[PDB]
């Protein structure tokens, strides 16, 4: 009963979070095995951020300039390396809390859990979707950089994102754990274009399905629509075009509810064209696209 | 930058979660020190639930009938006791992960983090507010009973709630850790009245403040209102009456934004009377009352 945005437990990732201080900059780092991963802008000052020649800036820096701290214990840095926009600091100690883990570059529309931290200490945890434009809508203050997004699959933690930059929209941009930014963004204090953010249609249709499963079916219509015809309305409202694969994924849901995907699409088409007339689906007066079909299934199944 | 509903890290509570099985019922239990806390309806069958004489039902049950399991290890139950609607099972082993903790009965309007579990295993984590009518809007399936709500204060975990019952609204009801239900609810499968749910006004005014802090100020009006006059409009729209203490709490916020509390109340009064005209505050097309003024401050401060 009830459907809520739900983050994965943070316990395993909690133990992998360390304070990284370079000069006057302090942020968060991820300690797995002998390596601590941090955004490379820890080396940069305010002035450095505007035009950073990170290669040149790193040459000045040396292992002893990096202050890695777990709790109240410091780690011996015995090597620095810069992979893309992330710096990997080799340390003497393996993290004994290092869990089964993978590093995955996530596809747009996918979702993950952010463990937001400050000075190596976990503050809180919330769900995020990788927006199609490769931004995210998080909560990130100064020193939250290095905070990571993850999914869990039983024992394994698939790390997918590391917070690096805030955009003037208010939204956020970051890398995969190999240091490649999601999107056309860079670690520089320059004007940055957060392009047209489109709605993850498949994810809204899953939420609609989730609503039906929880007994909200006011939106339901008496008719259907075609892929082509639906997408003709999707485009107008800046929705991602729906694909046959999207349909296939929304199948178990379609099945479980005894409702066809295109009939659901027709209900969305009315909801877009006509609005919601002051009503709410699942306690929300607008359409939610940060719910993957797996996410809806996982709550409905009750997977742990 | 950005404001998101945010749960407390779940790591410490994760280690305090155990599977409790009585006969054919399995649910979640909280292992702190030598005691495991669980909803007493674990003893009850389906038929037992309709008219349970828990005193009589417990006399039949004996320690060996209680299957407490952590991971893949079982605990020796050496005593059972029923405090109100919670059963405390003494076990041989102390939880070595038992953290600094308190048991607090929470006031309505207060918020907490739910660590939703199944069979003793944490599934996910989300924020909840204790609705004025003493229900909550969670996500709880069969076997999520025993899942607990908590707040953290640095080292200490203040446990405040334990999930016990689902109401036909879809919403949820549970106890404090001493086993007293929040509200006029009971552990019985009977029709239960989830009375008029009023809006936590102070919490909406904090969210409005949080929006201002994040740069959303379209709602802002050019005028003010009085306590009496505002509450005259609050009542109509099923809002909690605003108190001088509510004002005092919303002070640091009022201060930080350079906006007076009653001017904010006037903006709310328009928002209530007139709606939102298709616009959104903080990515939401309706007013949010699950944000305590402390909650808004904690994100804005960045407390860890």
């Amino acid at each position: 009963s009830g459907f809520r945005k739900m983050a994965f437990p943070s316990g395993k990732v909690e133990g992998c979070m360390v304070q990284v201080t370079c000069g006057t900059t302090t942020l968060n780092g991820l300690w797995l095995d002998d390596v601590v991963y941090c955004p490379r802008h820890v080396i940069c000052t305010s002035e450095d951020m505007l035009n950073p020649n990170y290669e040149d800036l790193l040459i000045r820096k040396s292992n002893h300039n990096f202050l890695v701290q777990a709790g109240n214990v410091q780690l011996r840095v015995i090597g620095h390396s810069m992979q893309n926009c992330v710096l990997k600091l080799k340390v003497d100690t393996a993290n004994p809390k290092t869990p089964k883990y993978k590093f995955v570059r996530i596809q747009p529309g996918q979702t993950f859990s952010v463990l937001a931290c400050y000075n190596g200490s976990p503050s809180g945890v919330y769900q995020c979707a990788m927006r199609p434009n490769f931004t995210i809508k998080g909560s990130f203050l100064n020193g939250s950089c290095g905070s990571v997004g993850f999914n869990i699959d039983y024992d394994c933690v698939s790390f997918c994102y590391m917070h690096i930059m805030e955009l003037p929209t208010g939204v956020h941009a970051g890398t995969d754990l190999e240091g490649n930014f999601y999107g056309p963004f860079v670690d520089r204090q320059t004007a940055q274009a957060a392009g047209t953010d489109t709605t993850i249609t498949v994810n809204v249709l899953a939420w609609l399905y989730a609503a039906v499963i929880n007994g909200d079916r006011w939106f339901l219509n008496r008719f259907t629509t075609t892929l082509n015809d639906f997408n003709l309305v999707a485009m107008k409202y800046n929705y991602e075009p729906l694909t046959q694969d999207h349909v296939d994924i929304l199948g178990p849901l379609s099945a479980q509810t005894g409702i066809a995907v295109l009939d659901m699409c027709a209900s969305l088409k009315e909801l877009l064209q006509n609005g919601m007339n002051g009503r709410t689906i699942l306690g929300s007066a607008l359409l939610e696209d940060e719910f993957t079909p797996f996410d809806v299934v996982r709550q409905c199944s009750g997977v742990t």
